[PDB]
């Protein structure tokens, strides 16, 4: 899978503590949906981060054990599919 559900953020934490967090581990994100956008929902406590890259998903999670930590909050990380196969980009 390339998407990490991260559960259990807090509402504080930002699109840019994630990047922080992805090029630590210096892994890009290709997208990131924490926040910011109202629309479609993506300030919950949680994030819906997906990677170029199957292989770089598996690597930003194991490589933390399965939970990060943002803002002191313990997050955890969760395949929330294994790609969008959608024919669409901008629906």
């Amino acid at each position: 899978s390339n998407i990490v559900m991260l559960r259990m953020l807090p509402q504080a934490a930002t699109e840019d503590d994630i990047r922080g967090q992805l090029q630590s581990h210096g892994v890009q994100a290709r997208e990131v949906r924490l926040m910011r956008n109202k629309s479609s929902g993506q300030s919950r406590g949680f994030a819906f981060v997906e990677f170029s890259h199957l292989q770089d998903a598996t690597r930003w999670m194991e490589a933390n054990q399965h939970s990060l930590n943002i803002l002191g909050q313990k997050v955890s990380m969760h395949y929330s599919d294994p790609k969008p196969k959608i024919n669409e980009d901008w629906l």
